[PDB]
């Protein structure tokens, strides 16, 4: 028996987390090929967007990863399908992406809060070395980047931004 | 507009397999992790079901690329969630597989029969060359592991397939 | 005698393919010393298109090639002037390009359906395998350089598009 | 079971197949050292032959490998000797073989008709990625020495062409 | 003086824990050599244990280190002899090794709580940082050995897992 | 503007001239692509005219550079199909070449002494330097292989030349 | 908005820190000049005292970056002159420096207090990351440096630990 000092209400939160992540690879790949559409086309963005999801999936691996080390058991349940099917301007898909990382960020902070009261010292120490400082920078990134998109204006500066930028 | 001899009802089987290579990326996912399980404990495994759920989410970008280079429009639904929880002994996955592999062949045979119904010349050759010769060998690497795990056998058997075979 | 199973109407249309292709080669070369010309004056444009008459041009060999390799014999024709002598704004020249490249895919899809027709199983995998999947990305390709200079505009914007990406 | 979308006429026509390569394996052979005999003493011609005896023989095993990818049963026949001893002139055995392609050809095009009769998408593909358009190049190379044989005529000419071509 | 927030019974406590992993480094020790024993020849156990006990015993002067860095007063004490003279077999060395790593989980857990209630921000770091984590894999890597050796059974696979896991 | 002592008549030759190099570009296509045919069967004929093809064409871009150049404007004509459909002998068609650039010399030259009567000092020179050289050269060189080609004879002469030389 | 789990009253203390900092950068740099001074005339201090300024002032800029991270807002005061504009013996200054990052240490202590009873869980781990564990670090170093320095003594013991150990 490898489980110590992992709480069952922990172990259901882990298993939420899982799905989160899994919904924001989902969401991302969403807006990249949304961007890579002909009516759209800004590659950058495509390339952006592709990068994320691919990263908050492995933000799912390294948690399905964390369940079997502490000797939980993972359960998983469906992916549900992005909030929207276009995604409108490129500062839209960014703002977007930014309500989805604090919404990412806000359930990040109720499972460690939730570890911490059950007095999981290592499940606190492990979300604040591979999620909570990854997110903070995440999220000034993209509240950077939405800063740009209204400083160049519509037109040639989001193509502009798109390319020296994102891509 | 770059649309040209894209059958509607084409499009449609295209949004249909991007969910199904989307949701045998997720099995794979569940099964490479429950290899990871302590109670399980089969390293290779894991290792080789983590590529398998890598290749046919390749699988469905390659999808969701064909639909944008077809003046197509990509539409997602949710991904369900995988039949098992636990998936029994290695030979018993790769069982699981076989079939989970066969059925999206049969899909991809059918939505072949349907490109081709639609004179659809492009779309035929297309899914020959990246999918149809990729399933014919998947499949038969399948069929042997599973005739390999029956050889070798339980206990010291499984052990060594999993790390000489799979690793 | 090397000829089998190469049908007459089959060789008669190889025959104006290679004219079709020789004429869309013809077209880009009018086009790219349009962009030469000093009052015109966009450098990255004559790169873009100098290399798509070199492109077209090589497709007509492809098809000499091949018709020699069937065992017919080629017969030319004239081939006619492009149907413009200048090309208006970038954007313009873009979008003939789209029309010229549909046309062409069109023939493309109408000898395959030809060669089909008449049993060539051959000449239908070569048309797959040298033209089918490349025109796609051709059309894909000019559809988004569309979308791109309507987004950057003109004046400033298709100087920039012309330098950063024809180029 | 890994048999799929796989017809028993289909599979017959396989066992068919690979006899068929096999007997064209033992022409070449039986050429290439008929043209290492001392009263012939052709030394590029037995290089050129043992090689194409070489390939077709790589084709056998290439079908053998594709009658256990689909789950079939490999069957195997006599090859018969082949139908001279002595192959005449340089020009009489490219000739000879000329005709043999052909023959290979026509069966291979028989194949095609029968698994595209049965829906087999993934065995027209392999077919013609494999066999369709490397039996036309090897037609076309066969006729072009023929021509060639007879423009040096008999004599030094047939010596040259010999040395400085067949090897 | 350098001590600073450094509370005394947090002090003792890290005396405690150098015993303890010091203890630690002795057991494995005992049974690296047990190993060694002709009449139990285990070559690879016996480099897993050796590792092992250099491991702990890093951990002791890790910890001596802190109790100086932080103002504190090393006072030693007896290290007490293992256990057992005699580990049994190879699976149940490694269950004696995870009872073991438990044991000193829960201790380093006991100093976290005790550092925390002092107010002790930098102690907690310091044992997330050094320890809790590490010592989670570790658990987690003893208990996928002991799945692993009971599937290997006992004779050729416990031959076999010493061999090519834990050398 | 940057026209500057560049005759009406002068530009209107420039594009008699483009025309006329466009016209030899495609009848040494013709030529390459006529020896390349399998009852024809010279790969080194078939080389040496399509590198013809090639350089008068570039030969047509030389000139459309140079219409730009001197701020005059290209005008596009159709491009004459060549005089014959196939061309006789190796021999018969190196005649056929020489006939062409003794032509395109006489038309060059003209162009020469139109623009000298125009005063046209730089227009002079540039011809010199990129056409009336190489026709020389061209034309020098044509003539030795015609009557290389006449003692070499028909047959195996033919072979050894196409080969040796033009290859 | 980038601001999530951000209180102002944690903000608050960020600028305080700044100042903090900088205020010790700025009496390191009066050290350093102090014993480059030629009545003093000390240059392996003058090095260590040197970067010392350098690290608390890239001390400052760390936490300039991380208000603006979490969407705070930068507010700057005077940077308070050093408290000597001498500062007497090598060991005298040693301690020196030990009193004021002990200050410093108490500060980023209570700061770290002062987050945690907000719930700022990646507050807390960022400054334990990169500013508790160096301050502990950067303390029993100048502890060393005390002692050392009453070991060697006044006159030439002074200057060799000067040369030997901060240079």
């Amino acid at each position: 028996t490898i489980r110590q000092n992992y709480n069952e209400t922990s172990e259901a939160g882990v298993n939420k987390q899982i799905n989160l992540e899994l919904y924001a690879s989902y969401t991302y790949l969403s807006m990249a090929f949304y961007f890579d559409n002909t009516t759209v086309a800004l590659p950058g963005a495509h390339k952006y967007f592709k990068k994320a999801s691919d990263e908050e999936r492995e933000h799912a691996m390294l948690l399905m990863k964390f369940q079997n080390q502490r000797g939980g058991t993972i359960v998983l349940q469906d992916i549900k399908k992005p909030e929207n099917d276009s995604w409108g301007s490129l500062k839209d898909a960014v703002q977007a992406a930014l309500a989805l990382e604090k919404h990412v960020n806000q359930s990040l902070l109720d499972l460690h809060k939730l570890a911490d009261s059950k007095g999981d010292a290592q499940m606190c120490d492990w979300i604040e070395t591979h999620f909570l400082t990854e997110q903070v920078e995440a999220i000034k990134e993209l509240g950077d980047h939405i800063t740009q998109l209204t400083r160049v204006g519509f037109g040639l500066g989001e193509y502009t931004y798109d390319k020296e930028n994102l891509g």
